[PDB]
């Protein structure tokens, strides 16, 4: 079976965090960023994987991600993926993309399901600081497969990125 046990909406980073560091520059670890390893309950033999989508539009690349947009002068690397941070997935396009591939849980046991988002800043253009107000990023379902269904289920939860400054 699976229920949702998480938040619909979620704010990436602390609220007004400040961050100190040629173009694009980029800046954060996993500082900016939400991580939930709850998110979804599974139980026997469920399986699940996730889709990420970022909906801020594209305004450049680094290195085969996406650099996306928050004003003229700050940017943003975006990763989307499975709970640990190190096992996001680099984001490009604003397409449904294949961040986790997911597992499957024991016959007859139970566990959960969980995600996570980073982002770090780059400055695209300069001007001293640059502030960001609180932004719609993009979103995060869960993918069942093998059979499994999400029923009516909720699938889907969202992210925004709180508002943060960058101190050159
Ligand atoms: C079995 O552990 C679970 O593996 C899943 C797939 O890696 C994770 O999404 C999930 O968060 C994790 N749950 C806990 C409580 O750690």
């Amino acid at each position: 079976a699976v229920s949702f046990i998480g938040s619909t909406e979620n704010d990436v980073g602390p609220s007004l965090g400040s961050y100190s560091r040629n173009l694009p520059f980029v800046y954060t670890r996993n500082k900016i960023g939400y991580q939930n390893a709850n998110v979804w309950h599974i139980s026997k033999g469920f399986c699940v994987g996730l889709d990420g989508k970022v909906d801020l539009p594209v305004v450049g690349s680094l290195d085969g991600q996406s650099i996306y947009g928050l004003t003229e002068e700050v940017g943003l690397l975006i990763w989307m993926g499975d709970t640990k941070y190190s096992r996001g997935t680099a984001m490009s396009g604003n397409s449904w993309e294949n961040v986790f591939s997911g597992w499957c849980v024991g016959a007859n046991t139970a566990s959960t399901q969980g995600l996570s988002v980073r982002v770090t800043p780059v400055i695209l253009k300069r001007n001293a600081r640059y502030s960001v107000q609180k932004t719609s990023i993009g979103s995060i379902r869960m993918r069942p497969y093998n059979g499994s269904s999400a029923g009516s289920v909720q699938t889907t939860v969202n992210f925004s990125l709180n508002p943060f400054t960058l101190n050159d």
